[PDB]
């Protein structure tokens, strides 16, 4: 594969419905949808080690992991979790998450590089799947 690059969002679907499952109230959901439309992702991949920076206009967060090794990050709605990334194929990885504290919907995410040069991110809470599509800058 190779996920390395600077990626800019071109499409974002079902993000509000995801936030709704996660308990976010309507006005905040609308503002978060707007923020998501400015999302940028920077990736550096070395073998199965990933450094990922996801940002919007006013916020930035860094995700560092190695495939197959547990790490800590946060769920979409901001709750600390334990995460584990595995490959599903040559160019797709899937992350399963578990809340460090309490209960909540079952969340996960995937990243995929398509043959047409897009990066597809999916984020899931229970039955609801958000799909976001990026292209290289
Ligand atoms: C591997 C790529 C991942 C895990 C991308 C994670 C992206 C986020 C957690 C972004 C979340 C956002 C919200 C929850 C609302 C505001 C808009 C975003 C895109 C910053």
């Amino acid at each position: 594969p190779n996920f390395s690059g600077n990626w800019k969002i071109i499409r974002s679907e079902n993000f509000e419905e995801l936030l709704k499952v996660l308990g976010v109230n309507v006005m905040l959901r609308k503002i978060a949808v707007a923020a998501a439309s400015k999302q940028a992702v920077e990736i550096k991949q070395e073998g199965d080690t990933f450094y990922i920076k996801v940002s919007t206009t006013v916020y930035t967060t860094e995700i560092n992991f190695k495939v197959g090794e547990e790490f800590e990050e946060q769920t979409v709605d901001g709750r600390p979790c334990k995460s584990l990334v595995k490959w599903e194929s040559e160019n797709k990885m899937v992350c399963e998450q578990k809340l460090l504290k309490g209960e909540g919907p079952k969340t996960s995410w995937t990243k995929e590089l398509t043959n047409d040069g897009e990066l597809i991110l999916t984020m899931t809470a229970d039955d609801v799947v958000c799909t976001q599509v990026f292209v290289r800058e």
